[PDB]
């Protein structure tokens, strides 16, 4: 079974589309799903091989059920609200996300193009934002943002529904939020107290060591082993966003895993805390403004509809 | 003697465009980011020498211009001059400081957008922001390419820049703006041969048709004008494509340079208003421009020293 | 695995097609020059490393395979079968052996052509000859997008390797070469809407025209089949152009990659003697096949060992 | 005053050369595109930017020069002069118009050959098409570094534009080509440090051989001139490899811009007839010369009109 | 897989070979060092990708291996053996711990290469530094072309991986070191064909010398084995020039990866004692090493549990 | 101008300093170098344009101009003064000719910096060789961005290359040179917010510091200076990072070029012996100067000549 393209390579550029389906949208959309990948190589081969576009389609659980019947994916649920004494992980609609990635935000924006005028008047947009590479893969807050990403067959296996749920195997499970920095009130810390907060230092992205990094730093709270041991481990490809004009400054958040189960218990740590740590500092600058939970079927799923 | 702006630019495929008011009382907040604006480009851009190509064009508006310095204004500047034509309207919207910022990459754009605001905030009100995108090879929204016949080298500096004619503003420029948003879905029911005959050039390798077919209220064919001497009057524009899917949202946002507005001016009163041949051009009926202003753009020296 | 020769190369800008008959006394030196043509590729291409991309297939006809071995044939190897139609014709020519010669520059390709031409200097017969190159946006001579629909990755080595079915020769392919001339003034008075329908995709997005509106007698329609298997029969193509302004010749050099031949000859079967709705593939009212060849190409360890 | 033609083009790997005489009658066609053929330039190579770097140098030689227009003649243009050197010959064969056409990428120059011959048809006869392709480092056919000595800057301005010498052509240049086929076996045959003799530089690194061991005869030796008051006399060069390897043709396209073409026409000389010291330059010993034109490649503002 | 370190890395224009001893007492220093450096490549390499390329290969002896860890030996793994030649030696100098760092720039290795010694500062000595840069073409100091025969993709991992022969330590490799030293006077004296006589290939063009011509004393002739198998015994080089033009030091530093040294000393001893047919490999007259090390390189996943 | 050497280079990711002495004797050797370096720079640097940019500034010291040339000396030229200060000292060191090369790859330095020596070996006594390297964001050992002040375009001309004042020498400049090692260890203990107030930038962003924070003792408060006119004085430099890591050792090799030495010995004097508001630079607290020498580098026509 061929999954999605979930492990992509490094890239510069991507579009977040989220919609939700209106009422008799759902043929409209099968249709679209089955299309997908076509539209993805006609938008892309002009651009071999610089132009790395990808696009990763996700359904929603209510969607799930409108769209299909039968079986589910075993983990498939809405996102779960959190609601922590000082910060909240809210939940907001979603039913379909383009995760749509390239080297370059034009190949991303005549995808994007393509599949909306396909659902123009079955879908009503939710969200859309257009990210962006900040210099050395740096997000807004100054640090670098990827290192600790797992690779190659330790991400295949962090990523993608097994042997555990068999007739979704090749799948993968995103959790999006949209974070908005309030850039005054982090500016406003010492670069060493700004690594406290993360858990890293800020030129050199060398870890703290553990003797000195903080329980409630961000680095800290996300790393999570399991009952054997084993590191619990997800695949992110966070972009910053924003407009100036608004002094909006963002995060996109998109983690991948193979089950929500990883996702949430961090979402858990950082939000409502642990027996050492209140919250996760990251939170005491970012305000989550969305929160989606979506399924990412294997490609041969989309193919055959 | 004197230094321009980076107003003839290597081709870049990032722009923000940045268009604000300055407020009641915000004068000299301005004038010390003026002075500063080259400091922060370097600041900024040149750890990432020499493949970011990051430059900052700074401009300013006629009724800004009496509240910001006095002694000479340069001769050309006045506000933008709304076109009443008889089907399409060329609007003139609210503008004192256009930062018109490109590289080859959009985060080193929003980097120094970023560092202008901060020192700005409390004194100017955005009026608007785009973030543009080069599509593909050089095409624009329309889906034809768009730069093809700009002036190069020695022509462009002779189009562009204020030189004996009003010699205390030599090596400054006058910029035109206007944001279009186009109608896709009527544009994309033409054919191609009838698009090639609204644009003036064909569509896949952008050659110009010839005079024996090319439509006289086709874009190309309004858009050039010969001077009283017989030569062609030439500007330099770095149209950038944008948009958004979810509102349906596709735009060029326009800006032309020129040593005299009168050029643009002229070429714009041909769109708008029309030739004895020519109704007005037809792009027009595929685009709509909400936004318009005109700025003087001065040399670097004269904002160094304030 | 055995380790096949390069038939999955990365995209290549430039080619040459080297096509020669073996002379009377000929084999000897044609099997030294097939044992070394491995470490020629890399003495003329590692130096080059990374952007080079050189690559060199070799392929072997059915007469020139008895001359040259003997134990067992491949099981799909035969000459090339000319196909008569009503309308049109592909035919056949002479051919023993393939070099298909691939860099991402033309003087890499010509740099191993020299090479391989000089150790076999005095014992074959060149037939033809082409150089050719891709469009800068992946577009053939017809001006479409060339090559989108081919397989990659893992259904690439499944749709075009010789595996279990054959075992002797796993790792082997099976490639059909035709030169093609066009007639590019009779291509060039269509309307872009009307080369879509010869076609089957749009010219300018490359999106495929859908199922409700794409002609039976479209290039696409015709060249896709389904196997007993219920999926997609799949070849790997690597078209381009090529040509001389001055002789006024057009080309497209079409080279297609399958497991089996049975593959590609009923595509042609397809295209030149047509089906129940199509009298004949449209493309071929502006091209003419002028050679036709049919080769193997071994795993590269089938080379190495002579 | 005056935009010159791309005369001095970045360093381009292919080129297309095409010479043309014009037919009875095909005076006004021809006319036409010369008006026009900046502006086919910009139409094929606008959209490649920045890569492509696609340029069209347009000559016209003598004859032609009158046939096309009356008034002011350039002061050096006349037809290429034959030189029956007592062993080796330059020939002159017919020419009236040369694109010369450059770039990254043989297809951008295919493309606007293209465009220059569809407008031409029927008003002129092809005499000469050459596909030319510098290898990857910028070696010639012999194998030898082919450039290095060219003039660079301000220096190439004063050797290959008119100036107030011929006022009413400033901006203008001679171009001279040959094409020259090699004999690739017996060059083959001598030793690396017998090649550097004939040429007169080391083959591997590109160094000149020192005044005292570089021989008379050898091509650097007898290319270099110093005029009356003993500065360098210099041309501009852009040798291009071509051939085919099914005909056994190898070759190298000479091509040489001058602001005079004195200074091109007295290194021909030097090469093809000798001096004291040297019967003929060693190089024609491996090269035989089987075309010979001159063009005037004006000022592009003169073909604007 | 367990998952190797990154023996068979992209070619790379720059290198660090560093070579320290553990001093007494300092065991527990480098098992802390030992089980971070997968963080520190990724620490310093992260930002830079994808161009950066940055690696770093961690290799550790014989004696200091039985210093460091509890269980079973590599199989193959024992210190370099001294080769006492009639004309020539191989030397064996000290060595624990090798850190073999490659990227695209020398500032991606240096950084890295502070970050490792700064953990190990106190706990070692250095031996050996060297800066290695590849010369544009892929040329040694000696002028030819050096890597052209490495073996590639699947032929590489099963010549340089321990598979099920040491299932314990399958994914590792052993690497051998060598510091050489030219004698470039002496080189520069030979005529070309002299040169080419020596290496066994041709100097511009880095084509093989054929057989009949091809000197038994060659470098290509004597480090040519084939096993006991029938076929070729490979080894992966990643050679390095490096020096210094002051001191009139013109080197190459020598790293050859195989999956057991039986390979790498086989062909030593034919360069160094000789054979039948020849006295010793005539590159060892023009090239003077000065170090000589074996090191065994574990998995990934073997460093990471520590 | 006459045409100057090379010292407005584009910025270049690597380069080799080299200083020597000429020993008795050497005098006419070294003439006949001088005279092909130009020709040198373009055998090693043709074949690898337009990616290479290597270049050779060629400078000459005081001592030596005297020894070499008989004539006008350069109006400027003297042997590097000492500066003795309370705490801080800039010694001067030997050196007679330096050639400063630059390119995007080491090994193009090093290939140039090979043939210049080799023409030269036995005339002359190697003084100092660095081999230094850029870190990826124009970053220098001390990790803040080094060169975004530098003059660019007519302003470094200006600053740099005689002209009027000594017109025999139009095209020259005035290069010093000093080699500084670092405290890294004692530079790590600052926090990021006392760092920025040593150089008197940000570190991350690189923005100077406003007027009423930067201290007086500040690198970038010491080294600006105004002329009798008001304007900045200013001096192109291009420092490198060099090291090694077995040594500890971590340096800037500084160069400055300027058109007199008045203004780079000025900038020097502040830095070591202080003013009435600052004791000395700050940054000595943490770099310690181990060469200085001066020398004149002269327009290229002028080495042609002779
Ligand atoms: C609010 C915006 C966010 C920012 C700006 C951010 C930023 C960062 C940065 C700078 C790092 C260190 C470098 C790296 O390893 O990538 C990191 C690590 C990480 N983040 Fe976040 N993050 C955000 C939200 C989240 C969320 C919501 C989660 C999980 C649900 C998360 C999970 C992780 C994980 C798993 C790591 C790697 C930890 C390890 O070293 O083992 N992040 N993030
Ligand atoms: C006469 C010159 C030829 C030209 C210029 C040409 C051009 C094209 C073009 C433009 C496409 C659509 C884009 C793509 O998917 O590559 C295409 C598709 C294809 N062509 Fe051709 N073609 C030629 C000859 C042939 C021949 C002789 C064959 C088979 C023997 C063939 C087999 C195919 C196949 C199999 C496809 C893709 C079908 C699918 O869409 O699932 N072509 N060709
Ligand atoms: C001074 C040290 C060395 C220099 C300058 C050098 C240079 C070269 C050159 C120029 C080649 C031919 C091109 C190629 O295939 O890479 C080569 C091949 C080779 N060298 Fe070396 N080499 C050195 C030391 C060694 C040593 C010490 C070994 C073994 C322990 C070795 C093993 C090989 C092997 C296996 C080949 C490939 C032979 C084949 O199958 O063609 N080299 N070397
Ligand atoms: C240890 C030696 C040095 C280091 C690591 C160093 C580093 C720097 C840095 C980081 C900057 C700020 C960014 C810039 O504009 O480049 C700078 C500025 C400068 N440095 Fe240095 N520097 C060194 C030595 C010197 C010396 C010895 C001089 C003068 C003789 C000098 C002259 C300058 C000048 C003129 C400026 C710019 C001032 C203006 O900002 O308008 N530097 N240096
Ligand atoms: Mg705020
Ligand atoms: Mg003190
Ligand atoms: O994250
Ligand atoms: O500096």
């Amino acid at each position: 079974p061929e999954p999605q393209m979930v492990l992509s390579p490094l890239t510069s550029a991507a579009i977040f589309l989220v919609v939700t389906i209106d009422s008799g949208g759902e043929d409209t959309v099968r249709d679209l799903l089955s299309d997908v990948a076509s539209l993805e190589r006609a938008v892309g081969f002009r651009a071999q091989p610089d132009g790395r576009l990808s696009c990763v389609t996700g359904i929603g659980s209510e969607a799930w059920d409108r769209l299909f019947s039968g079986a589910r994916p075993a983990g498939l649920h809405p996102f779960r609200e959190l609601d922590g004494p000082v910060h909240r992980a809210v939940a907001t609609p979603g039913d379909l996300l383009f995760h749509i990635r390239a080297s370059r935000l034009d190949l991303c924006f005549a995808l994007a193009t393509e599949i909306m005028g396909r659902l123009r008047g079955a879908v009503t947009p939710q969200d859309e934002v257009h990210g962006f590479k900040y210099f050395d893969e740096r997000d807004m807050l100054g640090f670098v943002d990827g290192t600790e990403n797992p690779t190659g067959a330790a991400a295949r296996r962090a990523v993608l529904v097994g042997a555990e749920d068999p007739a979704f195997a090749g799948g993968s499970y995103a959790v999006v939020q949209k974070y908005l920095h309030d850039i005054d009130a982090w500016e406003g810390l010492s670069v060493e107290a700004q690594e406290r907060v993360i858990g890293r230092r800020k030129m050199t992205d060398v870890e703290l060591s553990d003797d000195v990094k903080p329980a409630d730093s961000h680095v800290a709270l996300t790393s999570v082993t399991g009952p054997d041991g084993s590191d619990l481990e997800i695949l992110r490809d966070n972009m910053p966003f924003g407009s100036v004009g608004r002094e909006e400054f963002g995060t996109y958040f998109i983690g991948y895993a193979r089950t929500p189960e990883v996702t949430e218990t961090m979402l858990e740590r950082m939000f409502l805390g642990t027996a050492s740590a209140p919250h996760d500092r990251i939170l005491d600058f970012s305000t989550a403004v969305t929160g989606s939970l979506f399924f990412t079927p294997a490609a041969d799923f989309l193919e055959d509809l």
